[PDB]
């Protein structure tokens, strides 16, 4: 019975095997056959080769013992080699060329799903080419989804070998009948199959997942599109920044480039871009994604006052300022967004771009009282209701649990109306004790919410809500000005209070804008379509954001 | 009497004033002399350069109203501007051209080291030009270095408006007989000494600063060479990464760019690197200064082994692992130097670049036991004083405030033998119980080391030595290797334990390396020589490390 998973990675996670490049390599230099792969494999054991895949020495140690094998083997074949003919160009083209094996890394993340240990064996090398982060870069994504990868380099061991055989047997802690081992290559194989291992000769993906999908009883073909990869939170890296005497600023951060700086709306956590920050950090990004203030891990003072915008906005430079960083892309949503835009319109220096998911730019009406413009608009009723202190915290603050699970719901399966909530009395006043749980979320991550907030409650993320009149005169002062660096407004169809119509004037502002739309999206766009989000994310970020 | 200092920015902190370069810019272009100058001034305080500098519109939005002022301007001079004319390439070149004034920010340094508040008041805009990362970069190395920075287009207020004078006064909390207003603006400079503030016109920096020494009655001209930017704890970004269920690893976060991986050595800190951290994140470096395993923030497990060398760098690549970097340059100092070597020569496509203080690169002799090695060496007895688990902790836990103060010294001013340690009984038994402060620390710098080894002691510091046997095991298996990716190795004069001399057989394993050589420096090379180690670092970063 099968509990764990075994991959190689040339020929099998990665794209394209070796012997087939060498192969095409002598093909396009009319090169006597199988030569190259001949004095890649020379002396076999006790050859260069498998003293590189062993450690003994590096990438760079091997190219001429290998330049050295290439014209020896030309010498006997009665043949010689061009003047142009370079080791170092073909191994630099082939090693940049091999691409991840996208099924077959869905296979094992199912697997893994599922319960099953995975591991990737890999016969390698030690890197020390100029080019070597290439390479580096392909082992990080791939490696962070498995529970152990096994490098011949680091071992001192290689396949065919027995001892790697049965030193990955003790990693697994399984026994050989519990193992299903993939290997591109006959020879590499047949060890495992010998120990009893379940094993598939990988030739074309399909049939290699056709057998794996037989032999497990899970299927991996033909599955529904999967999510992008979440966050661990113990996993992550956590940063915390003091910005003034009484508040420190908590974020995670993941990858390098560019700063993304990710701002999340009410009542949230930097968790809410869960399935953003590992996508943002593999397109190149350095992503920092805040807990902002109020919430989570970050401050959360009593003052009314410590949530305007004004201030709100003077931290997050600070913020930058005591990073080191002179500009962050600012992408955020709902209330995030809107301090997104004030960050755009107060501090355009520190923007790298700005991106707002649901929250549109409308400028402050100089005419008429905040209070007044939010009563004109039925479905910003819960705003009112949230603006005398204590009584949304004790709502919110009743049933933790409840309040996540019923906030956070697709557009198909909510239970508030959002509708006189004031009059209601409530926004839970028509809701159920025990809400179903979303197809949006898990158990666990609604958990991680109520754990939360547990910390400092509602009353700081309420206080975002409580600040109209000095926002509003704060706001004015920017009436004259256009946004005017790169910008991105994306609308979700199903937000039903922060409606795609609210932001069909922002061009006025932002002559520049560039646009997004996501359909059958509701309020919590990032866990609602995350996919999406992430496509227009960093289409915008690579043309846009640099 | 004095106890404030307020700087201009354009023509007093950084240089050159806008007058001189429009003014260069007409003389460039054979324009009627003050025309630019003219347009840009135009309409005086209902102008488009006053709205511009008190908020009301950005720079892009300035430009055109810019430009239609020259035009009118020449067209009332009875001249035409050619057709290749650019406001917005004259005010990008402007912005560019403009540096730090070096010296004043000195005397303004000084200033505040001797206890004045000082700030930055200026007639400024809100940049949202494509080029505006030049300017925010500019405003961030300046602005870190004062206790206010006041925003002309930040304050809706402009110099020569008595208003702003009176905010200036109520953000000081000082009568103006107190302050120092240094302006290159005649007329910016008035409505100060109204108030009865001090007044200093800058012309020239040399008298400017002459008059501010006289009035001040503090030296700033002809002063010693200062030290680089230190770090102040508190006012840095933590990150906090967990390696393992029992390991977390603390680092201090400062810069964008490449990541610089920070490692200190024996037995000392992330604040090793306090002189370093500024200079390189300044240089256009993300560095990441740790705190290594068994050090303040990190963790401490008491076991032996937790502390060998392929343990250490197995977390160190969990660590980049964790935090999504595929690479960093790695630089290390005394244990940090050893570790360093070892990133390089087994995981060389996780190092960017190596380089090492003091810490030489020598091969493990496979024909002879590592205790027989350290015993050949007379310098290195303190480590034989350092196997025996308590003893040594026990001697350098008795009193924290001594142990940092005897080791913390110059080559000038030991206290210290380093001779004969296991006889004598002790690192500190000819050692005075009340040490003097050594040239190169302060006691506010020792108390900080105190505090940090309060946590943990010395116990899995201690640890780091106690590896000999399995480290010396490891090694052998790189004996076939050699180091081909960029490195420098750092020699200190003084270092009478890691003499230069050892390093002498480097390049037989590093054909490429790269040196620098610090004289009159012992073993505490950071906090010795900063501004040199600064120097040869930046250098060689720059070059090789991108
Ligand atoms: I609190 C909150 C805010 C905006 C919303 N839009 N749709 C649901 C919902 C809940
Ligand atoms: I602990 C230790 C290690 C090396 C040294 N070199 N010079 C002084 C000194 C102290």
């Amino acid at each position: 019975t099968l509990r764990a998973a075994v991959f190689d990675l040339d020929g099998v996670l990665a794209l394209p095997a070796v012997f087939g490049v060498l192969g095409r390599t002598e093909e396009a230099l009319a090169l006597p056959r199988g030569l190259l792969n001949d004095a890649f494999q020379k002396g076999g054991p006790e050859g260069a080769t498998t003293r590189l895949m062993k450690g003994e020495i590096t990438l760079s140690q091997w190219i001429p013992l290998m330049e050295e094998n290439c014209r020896k083997c030309s010498e006997t074949a009665k043949v010689c080699l061009p003047k142009n003919f370079s080791i170092k160009e073909i191994f630099d083209k082939a090693i940049s060329a091999r691409k991840i094996n996208r099924p077959m890394l869905q296979a094992a993340l199912m697997l893994r799903k599922k319960g099953f240990t995975t591991a990737i064996l890999t016969n390698t090398w030690l890197d020390d080419r100029a080019e070597r982060d290439g390479l580096a870069q392909l082992m990080c994504e791939l490696k962070m989804h498995f529970d152990f990868l096994i490098e011949s380099c680091q071992v001192g061991m290689v396949k065919p070998e027995p001892q790697i055989y049965k030193f990955l047997l003790d990693t697994l802690k399984a026994s050989p009948s519990e193992v299903v081992f993939l290997d591109d290559i006959g020879a590499n194989l047949k060890p495992a199959r010998d120990l009893g291992m379940v094993t598939i000769l990988v030739q074309d993906t399909d049939t290699a997942l056709k057998e794996l999908e037989k032999v497990t009883g899970i299927q991996l073909l033909n599955t529904p599109a999967p999510l992008p990869t979440s966050c661990n939170p113990s996993d992550m890296s956590h940063g915390y920044v003091t910005v003034k005497p009484r508040v420190r600023l908590h974020f995670v951060e993941l990858g390098s480039g560019p700063a993304v700086c990710l701002c999340h709306g009410f009542p949230e956590s930097w968790y809410s871009w869960r399935y953003q920050i590992p996508a943002l950090a593999q397109a190149g990004y350095r992503v920092l994604a805040m807990d902002m203030k109020g919430y989570g891990e970050s401050s959360a003072p009593p003052e009314i006052e410590e949530y305007c915008m004004e201030v709100l906005c003077k931290e997050m430079v600070t913020f930058l300022d005591k990073l080191g960083l002179s500009q962050a892309v600012f992408i955020g949503h709902d209330w995030g967004g809107m301090l997104v835009w004030y960050m755009a319109l107060f501090y355009p220096e520190r923007v790298r771009a700005v991106a707002s998911l649901n929250t549109p730019f409308i400028p402050a009406n100089p005419n008429m009282s905040p209070l007044e413009s939010i009563k004109a608009n039925p479905v910003f009723d819960y705003q009112l209701y949230f603006q005398e202190p204590g009584v949304a915290e004790a709502e919110l603050e009743q049933n933790l649990s409840r309040t996540f699970k019923s906030l956070f719901r697709a557009s198909d399966e909510s239970v508030l109306s959002m509708h006189k909530v004031c009059e209601a009395g409530g926004l839970f006043v028509n809701s159920p004790e025990e809400p179903s749980l979303s197809r949006m979320v898990t158990e666990e991550e609604i958990q991680f919410y109520v754990q939360q907030f547990k910390k400092s409650g509602f009353r700081g993320p309420l206080n975002w809500y409580r600040n109209m009149e000095r926002n509003w005169k704060w706001a004015c002062k920017s009436l004259g000005r256009k946004i005017l660096i790169p910008a991105l407004m994306v609308t979700a169809e199903k937000d039903f209070v922060l409606v795609p119509q609210m932001s069909q004037h922002m061009e006025d502002w932002i002559p520049h804008l560039k646009r997004g739309h996501i359909e059958d999206c509701g309020h919590w766009t990032q866990m609602d379509k995350p996919t999406e989000v992430n496509q227009i994310l960093i289409k915008w970020l690579d043309s846009d954001a640099r």
